[PDB]
Formats: structure tokens, sequence, C-alpha cells
């Protein structure tokens, strides 16, 4: 193993309070930490926990490419890497969405032999469906970059989700300290006209970027996007999201082949599980508490534990243990480098639990934690499967 | 403001260090946590930072339909905060992805007039692009369920990414301890085969969930997936990848509407950006170090910081307080409810920085964090626009 290695991690969105415990655990750790955020108590935060930190912001320039900057970014870590240091670049959000430097970066350093991994961030994406409310899975997402999708005539769907990053700079491949001129925009809007109708909502999305901060949620008609006072609102940290139009038919092979028919009705297409799009144009009022809910909960007061169910049972020495792999990036290399010898040096383990770090497999992992009941071996994650139909 | 409030965080997918700094600090806070998580050692973390928690997973059971659980699940949160309490709900992942009783529990405590938020995490989406070093931007991505995909016939991309989830269980309503039996798999593969042919790679992904385990990222043809032998290793928690086929052309009537043309060539639909995705079928080597990049990093040796960069320039007062209202959700609703008392209460802030937190504006708290140059103001969130063409 040569010395040397790039670990790139994201800040999430929201100031400080969106990063991760591992982001932060290996910003700790690093000997050199590169950053790109866009708000200054995030920054502030990161200068207080690495004594030795450079900002990439810098490497921008009125007129001089965005392409070139991001070379330069990209070099600046990897130059540090042959130098056998352990280096960290941050980036705000995930640093692998919508992100060109992280990505060029960490295939050079691992095409010459280096250690390299990308921890993933809490997205803007990410924070899109939880502010607005939404579900990738019903009915289906399809994300794009607008400049993109507009160059390169990519395909939309009437019936599921649609999600547009960088809306305020259409067709824009430099930098400007004080922001873009969008004179392009209009080009965006035809072409939702086109695919959608005057009248489709289209909501501007800006997820909160302190902690005291709401996002904003406006929606407006196609037709809306082309008044200049709303058009003058979309800027660098814009997203648009698009409703449905309309609730796609299930397919009678399909149905046939899965067996999901006793020969009779299936759920109509606007038969809809509670809640419903708020966004969607025209739709219905959904039952929240219909007689099958009502039913279910009804039951509450007689319920136990089923005999197949495996209750925590662990201890403090090996929750300590597992903990502290999770939070101490040193901790790990080392468990990594001989399991039994860190195994042999952790105090207060039980036999078992000793035994279960020595191997290090999930199933060992599992037994030595969670007691297993006889109902369940005498006949595997199994975690919210999704139900969209 | 009636008393009561519901919270929905995220844990991540990796145990423990993938949870968020905010997930975490609602989680100690709260007066009654419930959680549904997959892995024993982020079920004992848990348990150590609040002395009120219920394991939602005991409300599955044997042939019980997995949407009276999830009413159970809802209703269980939701009559807690009818109670007047301060109730946080906690699901693996992005509380929001691919969850049905989070969007249910929500929606029905803000209809009856309770505060509602889900607090964004990160999905095995992001996990995804993380380990499979792909950005959704390029060129675009579609995120289905599975069952949904084949049931909806939802369209596909050959020119985007495509993301499956939930590809263990095809066409299945219910639950069992021991696991799915995914006795449907030929159906779905029958798909893959007429929209991508029988030759073409799909990636199965398993993001680790152990801090020491690596990810499950195996390349299979369409056709290999019809093995037994393979088919038997896709489970609960995986999901598949299917790169793009091809790469589109760019649309001539754009390229003039957005100006890109000086009358000669833009680059081709195969002179791509480094690095490539190297799970696309014959994708050829990009160079790395062009010309251009050469002159890039020449560049750096007499770069200085541009005249309109602005450095950070704050103070440890204002640091720890911007950092408190991150950390602290008593003290975040504490200057919600009263923007001037509380920056009257903050010890040692400088007279700028107590004006700005009595206000609260962005623009406000950047120029008290932030020197801005003369430059600057004599001609706004400006943070890698992405490029993709
Ligand atoms: C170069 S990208 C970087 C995205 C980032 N890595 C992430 O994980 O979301 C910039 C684009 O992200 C989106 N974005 C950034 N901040 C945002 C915010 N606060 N709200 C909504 N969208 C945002 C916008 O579409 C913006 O044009
Ligand atoms: C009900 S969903 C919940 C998803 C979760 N909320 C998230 O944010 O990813 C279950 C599906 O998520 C995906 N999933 C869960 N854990 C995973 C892992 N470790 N690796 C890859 N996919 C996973 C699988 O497609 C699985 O069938
Ligand atoms: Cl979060
Ligand atoms: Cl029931
Ligand atoms: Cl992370
Ligand atoms: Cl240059």
């Amino acid at each position: 193993t040569k010395a040397g290695s790039l670990t790139i991690v994201g800040t999430g969105i929201e100031s400080i309070g969106q990063m991760t415990l591992q982001a932060l655990s290996y910003i700790e750790a690093a000997a050199k930490v590169f950053y790109c955020v866009i708000d200054p108590a995030t920054e502030a935060f990161i200068l207080t926990k690495n004594k030795n930190c450079v900002d990439l912001y810098q490497y921008f320039d009125n007129g001089k490419s965005r392409l070139n900057t991001y070379t330069q970014m990209s070099e600046l870590m990897v130059r540090e890497v042959r130098k056998g240091l352990d280096v960290v670049g941050v980036f705000y959000g995930h640093p692998g969405v919508f992100v060109n430097p992280s990505h060029r970066a960490l295939a050079i350093a691992k095409s010459e032999g280096y250690r390299a991994r990308m921890l993933p961030g809490v997205s803007a994406e990410d924070c899109l469906f939880a502010d607005l409310c939404i579900d990738p899975s019903n009915p289906g997402c399809l994300t794009y970059e607008a400049s993109d999708f507009l160059i390169r005539d990519r395909p939309v769907s009437i019936h599921s989700h649609l999600v547009l990053f960088q809306v305020g700079c259409v067709g824009i491949a430099d930098f400007n300290f004080t922001g873009f001129d969008n004179n392009k925009f209009g080009v965006l809007v035809d072409r939702l006209e086109q695919e959608y109708g005057a009248e489709h909502p289209v909501v501007h999305y800006i997820a909160a970027m302190m902690p005291h901060q709401d996002p904003v949620t406006d929606k407006y008609t196609v037709a809306q996007l082309r008044e200049p006072e709303i058009a003058k609102r979309v800027g660098g940290v814009s997203t648009f999201y698009i409703p449905p139009k309309a609730r796609k038919a299930s397919n009678l092979d399909i149905i046939r082949r899965l067996e999901l028919l006793p020969a009779g009705q299936v759920p109509d297409k606007k038969a809809r599980i509670y809640p419903a799009n708020q966004w969607e144009p025209d739709v219905p009022e959904v039952e929240p508490y219909r007689p099958s809910d009502q039913a279910a909960i009804a039951q509450l007061a007689d319920h136990a534990p089923p005999e197949q169910y495996q209750p925590l049972a662990t201890s403090k020495a090996m929750s300590d243990v597992m903990t502290k792999l999770a939070l101490d990036p040193k901790a790990l290399a080392d468990y990594k480098a001989d399991h039994r010898a860190f195994a042999q040096s952790v105090p207060d383990l039980t036999p078992q639990e000793r035994a279960a770090l020595e191997l290090g497999d999930s199933w060992a992992i599992r037994c030595a934690m969670k007691n297993m009941p006889s109902s369940l071996l005498d006949a595997i994650v199994v975690g919210v499967i999704g139900v969209i139909g």
C-alpha cells in the first residue's frame, strides 16, 4: 500500500447541520483539507476542525473558463496525495451530484494506485423531496441539468416527477463574481410549454441555507415564468420541480404474469394511497382514515411482538466499539489491518462479541447483538418494502 | 401555536457514520422516538441518545399486509403528537425516499395544525453515485421502483442512467421474517432484454452497511441474470444500475438559439470530459492531461486571489452562535421566537454581528462574516456550475 489517500466528502445544503458524522471525522483526521462551500458559517466551522485548509473558490475568476478552474482544483488535491499525505476534499451538498472536479481528482488518484473514496452527502434533490413532500418512488423521477436537457433534447415523462438543476444559468460556460446574466431563460420556458402546456404548474425551489430560514416553494404556471418580475427571482441556487400531468394505467400482461388479479378489479388509476401529491393539477382529496385503516388501528390494543421478532440484546462494550469503528478513521484502519489483534485489545467484550469481531462477517455481528428466537431458525436483511401500486 | 410536533429524520445507509449532525440533535431533544432501522449497531446507538424509544419493526408480521403495518406505524407517532409531545420518527437512509409511513404521518399532523417537518438524509441512490463513480447530471438519471416499472410500463431512456430499487421483491405486497421468495424475477429480466439487449451490462449494487465492509459492485449481462446462482444473490437490500447504451447528439436549433457556435464545430458526441463512465459498454479511454489541461496547471505558479474574491473574516463569538443555531434545536426555537432578545443575550458579539443577528437576513450575516472588496460592490450565491456539454 502506497502512502497517500484522497477522500472526498460533502457538507449537505443547510449550514453545518446537514454534514454527516463521518464527513466531520475525516475532515478532523486529514493532513490537508481543500473546500468549496457557499455559506460562511459552514466555512468557519470547517476551519475550527482542521489547521491546514485551502479555499478552492479562489480559483474561479471573471471570464476564466470553469473547466480550467476545475482542472486546477483537481490538481491541487492530487499533488498533495502524490507527496504521501491523507487529503480530504469538501464540496457542498453531495460531492458527486452535479460536480466536475471531485470525479476527476478521484479517477486520477485511483489510476496512479492511491487509495480513493467518495463519501455520500445530502443533495439539493434530497432537500427537495423533504420540503415538497414527495417520494421519488411514486411515480418515478427524472433528473437533468437544464442546459443539457435542452441541447441534447432529453425526454420528459408526463406521468413521473421532473427535476431540473441549474435553471438560473441556461447556456453559460464561464463565471462572474456578481452573478449570471440569464438572458436565454426563455428557451427553457418554450420547451416546458411544448411538453406540458401553458397552464401546467412549475415549482421554484430554493432549500434554506441557514437554520432559521424557510425554503422557497413558489408555484407558477409555465406562462407566468415569462413575466420579468418572476423570471428575475431565478438564480444560482434555484431548482425547478415539475409535477406529473396524468396517472399511468396498468399493463394487463404484467398483471397476469405477476398473478395480481383473482379475476376482477385492481385499484383504479386515481384510487391513490394517502397522501396525494399536492402539486399535481386537479388532484382529488384522498381519505386518510378508510374502514381498512380504522380496523388496523383497532388492532393496536391487543398487539404483542411476533414470536419471530429479534429484540436487541447487546452490551455497552460492544456498542462502544461499533460506534468507534464508525466515528474514528484511525481505529477503522487499525481494525481492517488486523481483525484479530484489534479484537483482542478491546476491553470488556464477552467471548461471543470478541469472536464476532475477529471474523468480521455481518451474520456473526448480528447474532452477537440480537436475540434470535427458535421460531425464526426453524424455517437476510428485510427492511417500508415500499408500495407504489 | 399548538403544543406537539413531528420531525422525521434519517440515519443514512452505512451504520452510524451517515447520520447527519441535525438528525442526531433532534433525536437527543425529543420527548419520544420511534425508529425503523436495519442494523443493530445503529439501533444500539439511537438507544444511547434518548431514554424513550419504540422500535416500529415489531409491527410487521408474517402474512400481515404491509399497508396495515404502515397505517399502524403512522398512528403510533401521531397519537403522541396529539398529546402535545415533541415526537421524532427515524427511518434508515433518507426517510422520504421509498418510504410510505413517514409521508402519511407528516400529512396527518400538518392537516390537524401541528408543526411537521422532514429532515433529509443520505439515500441508497446517494451511496450508489459515490460507489459506482457516476454523476446523475451526466447524462441524466431515471429512478423507479421495480414492480411499478413493470406494472405501469414506465419508459426507459437508453441515453441516460437507470436506477431500479426493490429488485429483490418483484410483485410482493406482504412480509416474511425469513425473507422474500422472489419467484417473478424473470419478468424483470424479460423487460431489460427487450429494452437493452441480452449482452448489455447490469450492475448489482449493495452499499456497505458496516464501516469495515466493501460494497457489492458486480457487473453482469442481462442474459447472466437468468442463471440460478446469480439470481439467488439478489435480495432485500439490492439495487440495479443500468448504464447508457449510446450517446445522444445535439439539437441544431438549440445550439443556434443559445449562441454556442461561432459557425463551426461543437465537440463530437464521443469527445467526453474526463473521466468517462466505466460501466458503459465499449467506452473509449479519455485523456486526463490534454494540452489545455497542462496549460491550466502551468498557471498555478503565478496565481493570486482575484480582487473580487471575498475572504472569510469572522470571530469566535459569531462562529459559535451560528454553530449553536445549527446544533441546538432549543436555541434555534428561542432565536426564531424573538431575534432581538436572543441576539442581545449572546456574549462577545461585535456591534455589526449583533445587528445582523437581530435582522436575520442572509446578506446581513454574509457582510458580518466576509470581507467585501470595493471592486465587487462597484459592479447572489454563486456556487461546480456543472458542465455537461
Ligand atoms: C453545481 S450544482 C451543485 C449541487 C450540489 N452538489 C448538490 O448536492 O445539490 C449547483 C445546482 O444545485 C442546485 N442547488 C444548490 N443549492 C441549492 C438550494 N439551496 N436549493 C435548491 N437547489 C440548489 C441548483 O440547481 C444549482 O444550480
Ligand atoms: C423501502 S426502500 C427504503 C430506501 C431508503 N429509505 C433509502 O433512503 O435508500 C428499500 C430499498 O432500498 C434499497 N436499499 C436499501 N439498502 C440498500 C443498500 N445497502 N444498498 C443498495 N440498495 C439499498 C433497495 O433497493 C431496497 O429494496
Ligand atoms: Cl439532515
Ligand atoms: Cl392489522
Ligand atoms: Cl457520509
Ligand atoms: Cl487557466
